[PDB]
């Protein structure tokens, strides 16, 4: 089997991407944030505290003839941005782009933190990291990809995120029309539960490539590119007036600037992030200070190849017995 679904930016900055997902019988379609940095499929629901729901579409398990309470199971997750959610668990039929999994754990939110309530466009998350990170207790549950894997034509999914435009998540096949050149594959460590890999270096604009190992994660659920402070300083030093602002929470730059590109290495290959992809717009409405799309990971503990980086590539998440990542230009 295969599946193919379009993923759409939630706003004009590409702060996140939503993909329609069918849950239950008859189908209830929710727009979920596909997140290769986590491993829970959770949804706003008829169980979510009413004051914490503000415009999201909810899953109502009592209206699904295929929903079954997973008795005794609870979940609770905290994300790197400080947001969180928790609740109980149903199993139900879940379909993405024509690919169907029966018996998928659908984690129903009883509580969500303010950032989720405040984002009316995201109805929940669909985790695509390794199932070892799934938070369901006392019986850990498998991701949608893990459950689908054996049925897929090939044990892969691909992320093709658009810049200020829709893109595609495919399951079970590699669309050879969706990229240019060849796909360069690179080793993955699953030891922390992430799609963790080592970039071979970077360049700023037209500058020379610096060969240096940068361990990080391919994370579709993180907006920006978080890299070591040395790398990030070298990038922003090429932008007149750019500075790190403790009050804003990162590097800012004059909105009048034209940003240089940023290149990262994948083996001997190179992925070029155009400068425009690094512009996240005014820090507050009407400001002439703009927020940078490359930020320091120093306070995180891990480097994160988020959407800023991934959207410059066609990315293969290869879930073969030994997982690997592939990157192609597009």
């Amino acid at each position: 089997s295969t599946g193919s679904a379009t993923t759409t930016p939630i706003d004009s900055l590409d702060d996140a991407y939503i993909t329609p997902v069918q849950i239950g019988t008859p189908a209830q379609t929710l727009n979920l944030d596909f997140d290769t940095g986590s491993s829970d499929l959770w949804v706003f629901s008829s169980e979510t505290t009413a004051s914490e729901v503000d415009g999201q579409t909810i899953y109502t398990p009592s209206k699904s003839t295929t929903a079954k309470l997973l008795s005794g199971a609870t979940w609770s997750i905290s994300y790197g941005d400080g947001s969180s959610s928790s609740g109980d668990v149903y199993t139900d039929t879940v379909s993405v782009g024509g690919l169907t999994v029966t018996g998928q754990a659908v984690e129903s939110a009883k509580k969500v933190s303010s950032s989720f309530t405040e984002d009316s466009t995201i109805d929940g998350l669909l985790g695509l990291a390794f199932s070892t990170l799934n938070t369901v207790s006392p019986t850990q549950q498998k991701t949608f990809f893990d459950n689908a894997k054996a049925s897929l034509d090939s044990p892969v999914f691909t992320a093709d995120l658009g810049y200020h435009a829709p893109g595609t998540y495919n399951f079970g096949f590699i669309d050879t029309t969706a990229y240019t050149g060849s796909i360069t594959y690179t080793a993955v460590s699953t030891k922390q539960g992430f799609w963790e890999w080592t970039s071979t270096g970077y360049a700023v604009g037209s500058g020379t490539f610096k060969s240096t190992s940068i361990d990080g994660i391919a994370d579709t659920g993180t907006t920006l590119l978080y890299l070591p402070a040395t790398v990030v300083s070298a990038y922003w030093a090429q932008v007149s007036g750019a500075k790190s602002s403790s009050s804003v929470g990162g590097y800012v730059f004059p909105c009048s600037a034209t940003l240089p590109s940023f290149t990262f290495g994948v083996g001997s290959a190179r992925i070029v992030i155009p400068g425009d992809y690094i512009d996240f717009g005014p820090i507050s409405t009407g400001s002439s200070s703009c927020f940078g799309g490359i930020q320091s990971s120093a306070g995180i503990g891990i480097n994160i190849f988020g959407d800023v980086a991934l959207k410059a590539a066609f990315v293969v998440f290869n879930g073969a017995t030994t997982p690997t990542l592939g990157f192609a230009s597009k």
